[PDB]
């Protein structure tokens, strides 16, 4: 496979190993970071997606027609070497998710 | 300690687990999030140190008078449990090397 993830891809993704109360588990992953970027270096910004929704701004909703279940959790991102942890690509995220994650995650980050 | 990490707090934080490429290791690192939501959640948004640069345009370097040496990697920041990775407060960095910073990465992200 020669598969590189791109910004607004959907990923499988093991956030295993983590620490504390880092997002772990196999999980879908929204990725940030562009396939510029992240085929260069073997690393990714992405963000955790989890079924277990607590309904707070900060997670991010997947429109049905996508197939992908639960939120975008947009201020978990994080660096994340994507071979290592076996990215398969899922689907696509449309703009407006991502857009809506990166406002957000840009919010925390006080840009 | 009640200490609760705050933007441009420099703390010492152990990166070790990660996986792969990611950075590891106990060093500095540059808190780009805020007390508020740091201390809410147990998490932080920050970006490690070294003190030995590779030399790419994505490290950041810190002024020396801070007592804290090194490049900040901007491009390599994440979530991180700032108390299971033993968060300990250093310095606090000035207002053009968060910019810095926070310009890089947010390109990186894909931000305006």
């Amino acid at each position: 496979s020669d598969y590189v993830p791109d910004a607004g891809h959907l990923v499988w993704l093991n956030f295993t190993p983590q620490a504390g109360h880092e997002q772990g588990g196999r999980r879908p992953a929204l990725v940030l970071s562009p396939a510029a970027y992240n085929g260069v270096t073997g690393l990714m910004q992405a963000c955790p997606v989890t079924s277990r929704a607590k309904g707070y701004p900060f997670e991010v909703t997947l429109p049905a027609h996508l197939g992908v279940s639960g939120v975008v959790l947009a201020d978990h991102c994080r660096s994340l070497d994507w071979r290592s942890r076996r990215a398969e690509q899922l689907a696509e995220a449309p703009a407006d998710v991502l857009a809506e994650v990166r406002g957000k995650l840009g919010s925390l980050l006080g840009m």
